[PDB]
């Protein structure tokens, strides 16, 4: 009796949280069927019209990945990439895999954005955390994404691209060992234009893919962000697939990282990530989830899919 209505959601969501228990099924009905953009006006709804913070109630009625996974939806997108980033480096244990995931496939404008965010909410700069959590090549590699200074233009410089392909072929040819420096150089500051150029002539003198190179010429955190770099310039959506299968195959799962790419990516490209996850593993990514999770958390987790392929 109405289209989408703030205040009305606000409703559904403080009925459900009063009484004895929680009717979580009632917060999924809502939340997962709206838009990042519409969570956010629920927010502003919810306080307006029950004088409390919806966040805040959100957290003392939930808890375990179901909380987590109700919380990251209801982030801002920004914020959201920001706190995960922290999240990553706070404690003794540096979860390096989020920081490549994050840094090597949002737009350096993106990053950008991410930067002042972190400072403003912080107090100190994502570099110098990242330069505290973070040793040797694979620090560097983060350094310069994080600093989003990479070209953003179209512009395709014949002669350079050769030479980077070169470069990138000669960094694998040296006694002493490989190169890495020229890796780091041409995949972190060239537009992706230039880039995938790049890739080609490198395959043609080479006659081998560069992410074959990468792997066996290159090893660790800095192999990972090379070969992430190289995956979200040519197929994004194939990058995540790949995240979201890692995440859920084999005794156990990583909760974080499933979660925060069915978040982060929901409103983004999901259908392409299961066009590309039943390509590349044969099953569809709703079927890996459906197994892999249970509970209300499991049902969010579906609905963030969208569908089984
Ligand atoms: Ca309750
Ligand atoms: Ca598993």
């Amino acid at each position: 009796a109405s289209g989408f209505n703030a205040a009305e959601d606000a409703q559904t969501l403080r009925k459900a949280m009063k009484g004895l228990g929680t009717d979580e099924d009632a917060i999924i009905n809502v939340l997962a069927y709206r838009s990042t953009a519409q969570r956010q006006e629920i927010r502003t709804a919810y306080k307006t019209t029950i004088g409390r913070d919806l966040m805040d109630d959100l957290k003392s009625e939930l808890s375990g990945n179901f909380e987590q996974v109700i919380l990251g939806m209801m982030t801002p997108t920004v914020l959201y990439d920001v706190q995960e980033l922290r999240k990553a480096m706070k404690g003794a244990g540096t979860d390096e895999g989020c920081l490549i995931e994050i840094l090597a496939s949002r737009t350096p404008e993106e990053i950008r954005r991410i930067n002042q965010t972190y400072q403003l909410q912080y107090g100190r700069s994502l570099e110098d955390d990242i330069r505290s959590d973070t040793s040797f090549m694979f620090q560097r590699v983060l350094v310069s994404l994080s600093a989003g200074g990479r070209d953003e233009s179209n512009y395709l410089d014949d002669a350079l691209m050769r030479q980077d392909a070169q470069d990138l072929y000669e960094a694998g040819e040296k006694k002493w060992g490989t190169d890495e420096v020229k890796f780091l150089t041409v995949l972190c500051s060239r537009n992706r234009n230039h880039l995938l150029h790049v890739f080609d002539e490198y395959k043609r003198i080479a006659q081998k893919d560069i992410e074959q190179s990468i792997k066996s010429e290159t090893s660790g955190s800095f192999e990972d962000a090379l070969l992430a770099i190289v995956k979200c310039m040519r197929n994004k959506s194939a990058y995540f697939a790949e995240r979201l299968y890692k995440s859920m195959k084999g005794l156990g799962t990583d909760d974080d990282t499933l979660i925060r790419v069915m978040v982060s990516r929901a409103e983004i490209d999901m259908l392409d990530i299961r066009a590309n996850f039943k390509r590349l593993y044969g099953k569809s990514l709703y079927s890996f989830i459906k197994g892999d999770t249970s509970g209300d958390y499991r049902k969010v987790l579906l609905i963030l899919c969208g569908g089984d392929d």
